[PDB]
């Protein structure tokens, strides 16, 4: 029997007797994405091109409006806003969003996959909101997920009764559920990270990175994907399991992806897919953050590659 | 002033005095092309789901593509990646032309939403013989045209001709594939490198060079950035649009490379050699072998030419 | 502030503190009938012209399995069954939807405009669910309106706090508030109906036409407009006042249009909308219906044109 | 097998052994009527309603004014939106003239009654510098015309001199494909369309017409009546549907309302390709040599026999 992601968030909101609140949130969110979509697939390109006689911009406009009209939300963090927003009282709601409003779009000139990438957490504190609203480690997440523009557009979303998986359909402007309580592969076949690093790389990254090309075991060699969007190459990494790396390097010695909206929903997403996602020292979900902007390796996907991984790291202290 | 792929091709068609059929082609293959786009973004898909109470992508992009070129009055011999023999189009609806495609390369992946795209080539039939298989076998010297949609984050054609390399996007608002970069040469020399290190145990030792070169830079310059989608219309696009080099070289294993000579080598090296890029096997221009089998295999480095020149000299180095 | 039709009615919702049934039902039909705008439109039709080598019976299905899957409905009363549809025990809610999947189609060779009706009832009675339960008279009525597909997509939503019209965007597929609480004319300048058969007209509406063509006073006449598809004269007459007929006469003394899935949707429209419905005897609210596909007459529209009608209609009584 | 509006013209184009330049008009043409259909249908809206926090009918005749001229293809374009005549720029002239009507009924698409694209297209006949007169030409000497009616669906209805075909756009893929192939109109129809509100101004010929369809001489049955007020609309259910169409003259529009160059001239040329007719009740509607690009005239149009039963009545009034 067939579902949209609209009606399964309102079945589930009123089993769980909830006021409403995240359901207003998540269609809004649900509206931004979908109006995001239409312009990353370039329609109406050809008025820009005079047949009559900015792609992050406009998707963080999209986000941003929709978010604040929604009545749900009191504090936004954007990848494009150097300080949190503060959303005005009279449409204030309980519920902070950090989100990447069009992640990957610096190689947006290639067509290469991009995607919108959200973590949602309850305000907990009396005070009035502020930045500092948006500084809790990713185990207080209430949702997280991501929209991925690549060959579909497909939204993944987490939240505590597990990953569930909507396809776009264009033709109706509808979220789709087609996997629903989605778990990641135990282990799998591929790696991912950017090898141009291999100079600056850490010794356990470097151990760990011989051994998926020359198997101590006898097995068969992993084989290497880096689209070099973090939506695409995690969402590959839900699909077909495996392991995703941005470790520290010399230009990022605390890594380059960011803790609030880039790490933290992607390592909600693997973790309730039953997948890992560490720092090296600790789980992404446990960093308590100090800055809205701060970085954090990552090293997600598969339980047994993690897994594998950091006995490699441990093995160099 | 705006133009439009079809308008574009009219008009360069006119200004030729041409016949007509090589624009019907075109026309056709665009057509289909958006055909392959509305699936490739599941436009739909709510039907298969139950919303009122069917081929796979790769199938279906077949289909259209075949369905669209024998429709068009003006091909004779049809070479697809989905078939073992050729097509030879039945007497009534036969024209000049062969075309060579790939209709869905990546495909086997499309279930993780990877970059997807069609890939195309185009010949005059030489011979007077009867049409057949045959007339597929030319050297990617003899293209009249080549190029590729891509799939991706949004879709885009690219023609190539002798004139050089057009882009088109199209707006899926109005079906329209609107011409947004003309006349495209590509970088001299990039900083990106692109292919499967999984598979380093079995390099060639100029592979092996080559990608260690550009990792650990002999001359104190800057390392290149790696990055390999898997799907190679994606990767080439890349390529083009950013510079730098796409290897999927020939090894001990793999002899004669992975990728298919007439429809996945052919296109790509005509498109880098009309944007002032190169394509090699190795040994010698891609576009310079001459097949023996529709289906026979090519090893293919492309992109940037001062990388490429940077390769062949660690290549040659290795005897 | 933008606005969607999800987004309000879920805070009509909330301000109402409902149990969400309503909105999950609503929220469902939205989607079927985006699903019949795609279809409409025509989308895919190359595919059924070999390009790789019903439309009254689709959108029925689409109706009912949205219905029927949104948990919100126990009783289904459409123009293409003949008997009401059952909802099963484990699917059963609290409402009865009666509803024209595809009003007009029979001129769609013509591309005229054509559109849904729909009109939503509480289940009043304990009982197991039967006919009978959508036995009740317009009064009843929780919620109508109609979606038409003519130049573009729109959905006119009628409920006790008024009527609003939604537009569909069909790159994002979202119905997007364009007019708030709209109110009829009180009086107008264009008549509606079919004259073809004015040799079977009742005496009174042949003086009623007569008087607008021919105004005893110095005015000048009213337009005619007829398109033949309800739901595009009633949006009209909506839009810019006015009066639409569709009267009884001696061989057919109660009318040709339908009751529950037509009459009914469009007199609630009206009635809100400040404007009037009658059957010539009463208005159309209050017919006790007896038998699901039972018809009625209506007239309707501007309240000075209705009331000036049944002026002419009484003195031939 | 499948067939699409621009590979039927480029065939058809191809056999005439033309030089292509009409293709590339229609092409162009064509390319502005999905543009229209896309802003018409309301794509994008949202962003009109502060999603992120023209009015159509100049939006259209902005879309078939750049896309025309610059299809290299014409010479001298008529507007229903334009005072004058437009006279392309030298180095943009091609050899046709093109009148139209972007988006005809779009004076009531407040309640979203059905709207169109109505053109014909002329060789330009003087040799003179383009102006003005070079579109006073009578409807007799059409290359091509035709319309697109934007209703519950798209199509694009095209008459040339091969006859009449209807191409549906596929909104999926913004193409037009061939569903109906040299369409003919029913010799006889069972409905009549006009604005019954100007009965009071109606000359006897158009009285005695309606009250024979009303109350049929022979006891037959009585025509249905339509009027949905948008003249493609009208037009295309009488090609469909067979019957008849009028919009004659009344006291407000002496010499009729509709115009001669962009609504009765193409609505006549398709008629009669379709094997209908289309008359101002002292002519064929073709035959009216303008003098003003913006004239009004007279129409009564569709399925022959309807045609010739309204002449009957109007000869018997002299
Ligand atoms: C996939 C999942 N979703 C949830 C979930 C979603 C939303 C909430 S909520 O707090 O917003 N409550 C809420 O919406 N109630 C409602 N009343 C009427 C309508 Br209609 S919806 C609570 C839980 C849990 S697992
Ligand atoms: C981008 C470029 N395209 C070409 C090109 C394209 C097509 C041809 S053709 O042989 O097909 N001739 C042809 O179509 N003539 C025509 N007659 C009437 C119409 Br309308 S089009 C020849 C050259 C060269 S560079
Ligand atoms: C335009 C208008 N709509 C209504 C209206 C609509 C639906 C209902 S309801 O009974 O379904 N309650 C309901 O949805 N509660 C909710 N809680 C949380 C969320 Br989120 S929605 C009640 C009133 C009145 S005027
Ligand atoms: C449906 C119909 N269309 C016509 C028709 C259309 C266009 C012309 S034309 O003068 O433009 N010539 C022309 O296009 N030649 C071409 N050669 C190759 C290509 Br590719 S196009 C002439 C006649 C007649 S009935």
């Amino acid at each position: 029997d067939v579902n949209t992601l609209t009606r399964f968030v309102m079945e589930e909101g009123r089993k769980a007797r909830g006021t409403g609140e995240l359901t207003q949130l998540l269609n809004s969110l649900c509206t931004a994405v979908k109006a995001i979509s239409s312009a990353v697939r370039k329609a109406g390109i050809a008025h820009l091109y005079g047949i009559a006689g900015k792609l992050d911009v406009l998707s963080n406009d999209l986000v941003m409006n929709m978010l604040k009209s929604s009545f749900a939300t009191c504090v936004l963090v954007s990848e494009e806003d150097k300080h949190a927003i503060i959303v005005e009282p009279e449409k204030r709601g309980k519920y902070v969003v950090c989100f990447d409003p069009l992640d990957g779009s610096s190689n947006i000139d290639c067509l290469v996959s991009v995607g919108t990438i959200f973590g949602i957490y309850r305000k907990k504190s009396t005070d009035e909101p502020s930045e500092k609203d948006a500084l809790q480690p990713g185990r207080n997440l209430v949702a997280a997920g991501y929209a991925l523009y690549g060959s579909a557009t497909m939204l993944v979303l987490a939240m505590d009764c597990g990953v569930n998986c909507f396809m776009l359909d264009p033709a109706i402007g509808e979220f789709i559920l087609v996997d629903k309580d989605v778990k990641i592969k135990k282990k799998g076949k591929i790696y991912s990270l950017n090898e141009g690093y291999a100079k600056d790389f850490d010794p356990a990254v470097t151990e760990y990175i011989q051994r998926k090309k020359f198997p101590p075991d006898n097995s068969a060699p992993y084989g290497a994907r880096y689209v070099g969007s973090m939506v695409a190459d995690v969402h590959r990494t839900l699909v077909y399991g495996g392991i995703f790396l941005y470790p520290a390097n010399k230009k990022s010695p605390n890594g380059k992806l960011r803790l609030l909206y880039e790490c933290n929903p992607m390592a909600y997403v693997m973790e309730k897919a039953g997948g890992m996602a560490t720092t090296g020292k600790e789980a992404v979900l446990d960093v308590i953050p100090t800055d809205i902007h701060q970085r954090a390796p990552v090293i997600l996907g598969s339980p047994d590659d993690v897994l594998e991984f950091l006995k490699v790291y441990e093995k160099h202290s």
